[PDB]
């Protein structure tokens, strides 16, 4: 009924360079801004008032953020907030901590930043542009009042149905509502209808004609990818879906689950599984085979229009997939990709750039490379699964291709999200529904989201209209996802008592493509209940409740005796679930509304889910001629300086920093590579379990602009770069590697037909068949070009024919994976060149940037030495005969020699006269191959095994890696190439340095950019003061009396199961303990003498990172009472690692001895920071570091939110001369650092580690437990045995209980 709005302010909002930033914009406009200030504001909708007490509360619960410097408000005052009609992620998270500290009288509450601007003259008109720098003008909105804030919060009631009048106007009704609605229906889908409903005598309901459209569209029913082809005259024998299925029938090896879910599974290995059981909550392994599930889907369109929710949700909708694997799945690691135009970074153009246009309503490429990255990071940190392998394409040129001179490139962008997971074997397939089995949705409170996302993702890019524009807005709350993940987790951990018995991702058309998606492939039919399902729009049509694409939520389907078994699972959790509907005997879909008495939905299922014809593609092929490439300009030395400009090759790391590479502490190679973290890895490599070096590894290969001259050429390539990427890891038999077949094109764009029909059949009946290789996943998107007016003339931007393949595979042994890390120890580079002295340039980043396509791409040349390369790889990768691989790839050999000596930080000294005499082709050719590294005295028999595999006279010696900074290329007595390997790096640098110094703390981003230059940086380096080996806690383990440790989590906590296995292997029994545990009764920290706060993202870091969680327990009088009699007790230990430490740091009031402890904020970078990081052990008196002071070693770092903050230098100087600082970043001379990213978040004196006075409670904000084991630390030196200096902090925990 009635609410109320409290208005409270909040800290100031932008940091001074965030400030200058906008000031100097302002300035390049010609808009006279004097001075320019912004606070956050907050805004409670109340349903019932706050006594003091709770209103002291929600003030204190709105105080977080860094202690940025307040002033008194002036001049005009912009507030920008979410647009009405809309609610942020924010709001659903800040809420659900306000309900957790007992504020139920908050419906919700919602934040807004309050511009305060001071100018001189200002038009209205410069006003207006004064508004539009501030917001984004597709999900927020500009008041002048804060009070105008009200209009967030209205209550609209349910709008009902609204039938379509077909027996009182004929068809012309249906017409009308296909262009009303925007169901784009074909004809012949008109006519279906329209006999469907004449039949039934009634006339459809807008809901059922949307379910419909969505349900038809080509993203959702693949209508190419089935359809019958003649391809220049021919009838063609199958499908592109059945080329791709050849696959799998050729070679099933392996394979346990292809084409009959959302994802692929394939066989893995038998290793300890560790979870918690659900009778004890204590962690234990169990042996048994963790199988390997992997998927790839895109999120292009909505990407175009909102970068940071298209790329956020694209990885969203995958995590779903893969966790609704089977009948429940857990996701491990995620892959990324970018397909984009030029970038043009400002004050950074490149030769090759030209600005063609745009739509009005899509964003930039460099917008997409900006905010879409983060949206992606976004969600996987907060969801908590690494990403570990990745791919990054510009391309926007003017090519004479297959339909003559045109525009190609990517202004509708390529964003690809992945992952591989693990299953249990009894789950992997799908299980029956029984009739009246509970029909679930599990997940968040729905909106009108993306309503229409099938039908809007059909069609090109541009020339659209504002309403859709909005509807292509997405919207993603990870920690929703998070908590969805631990009840699946929770039911697949119960076996074969595991209640889900079947389930599924919610994705486009929303619920009305998943329910009855669900029912049909149980073989029933469904009654649902309208008012049953939970949303956060009560205003919502039954059309937009049923169809709305909101995110972070599955179908499921349970027995119901298993209902009160679900409901325990779920609250335990805090993961939102409704019961909607129930399982029918009869093949029949009913909705019913309870509020309006009346029945949106009656439909038979046959009637729903009917096919019109399958789709004829009657094509023919276009072929480019291509022309030489014209080397007039074109010299040796400026080609190496172009090419390491191009995006494409040049160094990533503003990709792979942001996201987390470490949470599970199960990854083993992740991109950054050696002492010096340079970003060069060719797969990602992680253990299966946290006691197996047994393993997974992922690998990506794409070649799209090789499609602008030859699609099948593309398309092999594609699949050879996947293998030549994973080629140096110990997997053993092809057949092991599976891929997944990700097809992107403009379909319908002259030769592109044809072209897509020949690369699926290059692939699916020729090429994987004959090598052994699966294709048991897939998707594609078929729309890819964009079009608009550029003055008085169309204009269109057409994609190449992309095809992105994955590979995946289960590894033998993770330990022996190889890197591009070059040794100087005596040794041979020799180059495997698969091209077979082709050298082609055409398609290749040479050509690119010089603007030209050139004559003859690359290929796959020979396949039995493709076959033979693997195999060869294989033998010396197990035989332990290689120091280093790298493969050849966008910028030739010149780029993989490059940048081996980069990551070996060394030189090279390599004679190219054997490679023919065109040195220009021989260095910057793309034909698949690469360059092995070799111990000296291993040549002649390295040389002799690949030449048992057929390969003789592809390989060929170069010379070697020398100690020092040349990068020497000689052909006889010439030199081709000389430059200093620093001078080399720095270029390859410079792409990474524009996009961190425009998107984050320019300061940060200099630093590191500018530390690059200084050869004499000796890389990660360690100093031990202990036997790393000796295990300290073995004889009270070998007593077999097991201390328990409360292992403690929160919502959004996703760092708790390698914790849990750090402290097992010191001796302990690990308890899980949910807050929802204690809040309940079931566990009392008395029972305990030691705790551990987890890492992770609780409430998504809502009101401060570890704010909520501690302030949740200290408003619980109950709660907060229990741990600080933990805490006072003489003999209890706690450690609060990232998250916990944050949540530690504000629980102060309750830790003896804590006075001092400093606030952890918002890193100075601005960024999240995922970095191995060198720190240093310092003497304090803390108990888990005994032994371990003066150690210097590296450790995981993935925080946004870890700078030390004191409240003044007296607090500072305290807190340094009380002794309680326990960890220090130092840089690679080892010395204690501010400098950026050695100190990867500008803590003061390098400040990363304190302790109580007593030294039994210790917070950090790096993570030991996700690197205790040597195989999980991204760099380590070749010694160490199973364990890292970091074990012994567990030991030291459980020898200190004694
Ligand atoms: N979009 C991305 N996100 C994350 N990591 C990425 C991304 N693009 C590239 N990377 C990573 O950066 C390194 C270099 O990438 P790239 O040069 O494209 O690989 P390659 O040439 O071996 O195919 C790799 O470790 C790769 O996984
Ligand atoms: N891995 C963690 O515990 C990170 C803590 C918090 N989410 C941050 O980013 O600062
Ligand atoms: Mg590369
Ligand atoms: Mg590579
Ligand atoms: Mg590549």
């Amino acid at each position: 009924g009635s609410h109320m709005m409290e208005i409270l302010r909040g800290s100031p909002a932008l940091s001074a360079f965030r400030i200058n930033k906008l000031l100097a914009r302002f300035q390049a406009a010609n808009l006279q801004v004097h001075n320019i200030y912004a606070e956050y504001v907050h805004f409670a909708d109340l349903n019932a008032p706050l006594n003091d007490s709770e209103q002291a509360q929600l003030t204190r619960l709105l105080q977080y953020g860094p202690a940025l410097s307040s002033h008194t408000p002036a001049g005009k005052l912009l507030l920008v907030t979410p647009r009405p009609g809309t609610i942020s992620p924010w709001s659903s998270k800040a809420t659900d901590i306000a309900h957790n500290c007992g504020l139920q009288q908050v419906d919700r509450l919602e934040r807004g930043v309050a511009y305060y601007i001071e100018a001189s003259t200002l038009t209205a008109e410069q006003w207006r542009q004064v508004a539009a720098e501030l917001h984004d003008r597709m999900m927020e909105t500009v008041f002048s009042s804060l009070t105008d804030a009200e209009k967030l919060f209205i209550h609209h009631q349910p709008a009902p149905v609204s039938s379509v009048d077909l027996l009182g106007e004929g068809r012309q009704a249906l017409i009308d509502a296909n262009l009303r609605l925007g169901l784009a229906l074909a004809e012949d889908e008109i006519d279906y209808l329209q006999e469907a409903f004449t039949k039934l005598g009634r006339n459809p309901n807008d809901i059922e004609l949307y379910m419909f459209a969505q349900a038809n569209s080509e993203h959702c029913r693949h209508k190419i990818f089935n359809a019958d082809w003649i391809i220049d005259g021919k009838p063609q024998p199958k499908s592109l879906f059945k080329m791709i299925k050849n696959t799998f029938e050729t070679t099933p090896d392996y394979v346990l689950s292809a084409y009959k879910d959302n994802a692929a599974v394939m066989e893995g290995s038998a290793v300890g599984r560790y979870f918690a059981d659900h009778n004890t909550g204590r962690y234990d392994f169990h042996q048994e085979p963790a199988h390997i599930l992997m998927k790839v889907e895109t999120h292009n369109h909505p990407t175009a229009i909102s970068p940071w929710p298209g790329a956020a949700t694209g990885s969203g909708g995958e995590i779903r997939d893969e966790g609704a694997t089977g009948r429940g799945a857990k996701p491990k690691a995620g892959l990324v990709g970018f397909s984009v135009s030029n970038l043009r970074i400002p004050g950074f153009e490149q030769p090759w750039e030209e600005d063609f246009g745009k739509p009005e309503r899509i964003v930039t490429a460099l917008d997409i490379m900006t905010e879409g990255p983060l949206g992606g990071a976004a969600f996987n940190n907060e969801f908590g699964r690494p990403a570990l392998t990745g791919y990054f394409r510009t391309y926007e040129e003017k090519v004479n291709s297959h339909n003559g001179e045109e525009l190609r490139g990517y202004h509708k962008p390529i964003m690809l999200a992945g992952g591989i997971g693990n299953i249990r074997a009894d789950h992997v397939q799908k299980g029956e529904i029984v009739v009246g089995a509970k029909l679930i949705v599990l997940g968040g409170p729905a909106m009108n989201i993306g309503l229409g996302g099938g039908a809007a993702s059909s069609m090109a890019s541009g020339q659209s209209d504002a309403a859709a524009d909005f509807a292509s807005v997405q919207r993603d709350n990870p920690e929703m996802e998070r908590r969805c993940q631990e009840v699946i987790d929770r039911c697949w951990q119960l076996g074969d008592a595991n209640p889900i018995l079947f389930i599924h991702d919610v994705g486009a058309g929303g619920l009305s493509n998943a329910m009855p998606e669900l029912v049909s492939d149980g073989g029933r039919g469904g009654k649902f209940e309208l008012r049953d399902i939970l949303s956060d729009e009560p205003g919502m049509s039954p059309l937009e409740i049923w169809c709305n694409e909101s995110q972070e939520r599955y179908v499921l389907a349970v027995a119901a005796d298993q209902l009160p078994l679900f409901d325990e699972l779920c609250k335990r959790e805090r993961a939102p679930y409704a019961v909607i509907g129930d399982a029918t005997e009869e093949q029949h879909l009913s909705l019913h509304d309870n509020h309006f008495d009346n029945q949106p939905i009656d439909l038979p299922l046959d009637v729903l889910l009917g096919k019109t014809p399958k789709m004829t593609r009657d094509v023919q092929t276009l072929k480019a001629k291509g022309d030489a490439l014209n080397r007039a300009d074109i010299t040796i030395a400026d080609a190496v300086k172009r090419v390491l400009h191009l995006p494409t090759v040049a160094e990533k790391t503003f990709l792979v920093t942001i996201g987390d590479r470490t949470v599970t502490g199960m990854v083993a190679r992740d991109q950054m590579v050696g002492p010096w973290q340079v970003p060069v890895a060719d797969c990602a490599v992680t253990t299966a379990s946290l006691d197996s070096y047994y393993g997974e590894a992922m690998s990506i290969g794409e070649r799209a602009p090789v499609a602008l001259l030859d699609f099948a050429a593309s398309a092999r390539l594609a699949v050879g770069e996947a293998l030549t990427n994973i080629a140096a890891t110990q997997i053993g038999d092809i057949k092991r590697i599976k891929l997944s077949a990700n097809w992107m094109a403009a379909a319908g764009h002259p030769g592109e037909d044809a072209g897509l029909y020949d690369a699926v059949k290059a692939v699916g009946e020729e090429l994987c068949p004959q090598l052994g290789l699966t294709i048991p996943v897939g998707k594609d998107s078929m729309s890819m070009k964009t079009r608009w007016q550029e003055g008085n003339e169309q204009r269109e931007m057409t994609s190449p024919l992309s095809l992105v393949i994955s590979a995946f595979a289960r590894v033998e042994d993770v330990r022996h994976t190889l890197t591009p890390q070059l040794s100087t120890e005596d040794n041979a580079l020799l180059l495997i060149d698969l091209g077979k002295g082709h050298n082609a340039l055409g398609a290749t980043a040479l050509a690119q940037v010089y603007r030209q396509l050139g004559d003859k791409p690359a290929d796959v040349r020979d396949v039995a030495q493709l076959k033979g390369f693997y195999d060869a790889m294989q033998a010396l990768v197990a035989a332990r005969k290689l120091l280093a691989w790298h493969d050849r790839s966008d910028g030739g050999l010149l780029v993989t020699l490059a940048e081996m000596a980069f990551a070996g930080h060394c030189g090279v000294q390599v004679d190219i006269a054997a490679l023919g005499d065109d040195h220009l082709a021989a260095l910057f050719n793309e034909e698949l191959g690469g360059v092995i590294q070799v111990r000296a005295e291993d040549r002649d028999a390295v040389e002799a095994l690949l030449a048992q595999y057929g390969l003789a006279d592809c390989v060929h010696y170069l010379g070697q890696a020398l100690a020092g900074d040349r990068f020497v290329i000689t052909a006889n007595d010439q030199t081709v190439f000389s430059e200093s390997r620093t001078t080399l790096r720095v270029w390859w640098a410079e792409t990474t340095w524009q996009m961190q110094r425009l998107r984050d703390n320019p300061q940060c981003a200099d630093q590191e950019h500018e530390a690059k230059a200084n050869d004499t940086d000796p890389g990660l380096n360690v100093k031990l003061s202990f036997d790393i080996n000796e295990d300290i806690a073995a004889p009270y383990i070998a007593t077999g009396a097991r201390p328990k440790v409360a292992v403690l989590r929160e919502q959004g906590v996703n760092s708790h199961v390698e914790m849990a296995a750090a402290f097992h292997r010191a001796g302990f029994d690990a308890i899980d303990v949910h807050m929802s545990d204690l809040l309940g009764g079931r566990i009392g920290l008395g029972n305990f003498h030691a705790l551990v706060a987890c890492g992770g993202f609780s409430y998504g870091d809502v009101l401060g990172a570890g704010e909520g969680w501690a302030k949740s327990i200290l408003f619980n009088h109950r709660v907060r009472d229990e741990f600080e009699t933990f805490f006072h007790r003489p003999q209890t230990l706690a450690l609060g690692v990232c998250n916990g430490c944050q949540m530690m740091s504000n629980l102060r009031e309750l830790i003896p001895g804590s006075e001092l402890w400093p606030r952890f904020v918002r890193n100075h970078s601005d960024r999240f920071e995922a970095r191995f990081s060198l720190v240093e052990v310092t003497q304090s008196p803390s108990l888990l570091l005994q032994g371990m002071v003066g150690s210097q070693m590296p450790i995981a770092v993935s925080h946004g939110e870890g700078r030390v903050e004191v409240r003044d230098d007296a607090h500072l100087a305290a807190l340094e001369s009380k002794g309680l600082v326990a960890l220090r970043y130092v840089d690679n001379f080892g010395k204690v650092t501010e400098t950026y990213p050695a100190n990867p978040n500008g803590s003061p004196n390098g400040i990363t580690a304190v302790t109580t006075e007593n030294g039994r409670v210790t917070i950090m904000m790096p993570h030991p437990e996700r690197v205790f084991r040597t195989v999980a630390n991204s760099w380590h030196p070749e010694n160490w045995g199973e364990d890292s200096p970091w074990m012994r902090i567990f030991r030291n925990a459980r020898k200190q209980l004694g």
